[PDB]
């Protein structure tokens, strides 16, 4: 069975960037729902003992009756799991990954500008991601709980732009939530993932 | 130019079903942004005097570089404009359309049950609709600001299930927002649209 992870920090540890109340609803309600619905699909099946990354990377091979829930709920679980771990109260822009960002984009700010343009223009619910695609860094978006693993790309960083992730504090002002985000990225985690993927 | 229409009632006229704060943000910010972006797309161009309903229904004929803005922002203007008109503090379940809903579904409760099960299971952002398709009533969903006009169906009632429409008061509890909606449907307006469409 899949389990809801504990937050690696207090619920109020990302203030004033993300409110305590949002961290509660986002983790204890929204993420918990994807996990529960995911378990209802996979529990008692072959898929319970497969890695979630393997399942999402090969959705096509999931039985037709289970596929939508693995996509949506399995996506939800994976996506929110990674998200908590790439946030940190002690965010410092440090890691070898950032040296490589700098090489491709010219400066970290030019990278932040692209990620911002993509995340503020993503229409409806979804995520903006930094990924490795054949040894190379690229910024992509997905709708809803879709995941770049399904397209052959490894995620090392992600940003939630479903409105539940920012509405209580920021309401319509997603660009401010983007600006806030940069202050809380666990780049140490981003870089562990980067070093594993390339 | 496209324009942000006024609300036909006070911002607190739909309390407690839709909260005052939500009406302030939904209309003055979200809908207003749809209008702003749409106008930035279309004027100084030969599309500056084309109606929304024309462009939405013939989205395949809008030029490639303007299509997404017209789809998304044009959708958002059409959809929210209709949404205000189909809300009312003086909701009264009466009309030709209500007689015909009962004829087709057996009872009004079964109409609502179908509409609600489509509203609550819509994954991500979008709308639930009552449409006329060849003189026949049916209930459909669209993602984001997509509109059944694009598929040649006429909308006569719609419900916004983007998280911005309900997060401040309901948070994750979409179904409680759905059940609340029935108390504020302007059935008189829905009926006018119905008699025009068939
Ligand atoms: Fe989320
Ligand atoms: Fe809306």
């Amino acid at each position: 069975a899949f389990k809801l992870p504990n937050l690696p920090y207090a619920y109020d540890a990302l203030e004033p960037y993300i409110d305590q109340r949002t961290m509660e609803f986002h983790h204890d309600k929204h993420h918990n729902t994807y996990v529960t619905k995911l378990n209802a699909t996979v529990e008692g099946t072959e898929l319970e003992h497969q890695s979630l990354a393997d399942m999402i990377a090969n959705l096509d091979k999931v039985p037709e009756a289970m596929r939508m829930s693995v996509r949506n709920n399995g996506g939800g679980h994976f996506n929110h799991s990674l998200f908590w771990e790439i946030l940190s109260p002690n965010s410092e822009e440090k890691g070898g990954v950032i040296d490589d960002i700098k090489a491709q984009w010219g400066t970290l700010d030019e990278f932040k500008n692209e990620f911002a343009n993509k995340a503020t223009t993503l229409f409806g619910s979804g995520w903006t991601w930094l990924v490795v695609n054949d040894g190379k860094l690229e910024i992509v978006t997905t709708p809803n709980q879709d995941n770049p693993l399904t397209e052959g790309k490894t995620p090392i960083l992600l940003f939630d732009v479903w409105e539940h992730a920012y509405y209580l504090k920021y309401q319509n002002k997603r660009p401010d939530y983007m600006t806030a985000f940069w202050n809380i990225v666990n780049w140490k985690k981003v870089d562990e993932l980067y070093q594993a993927a390339k």
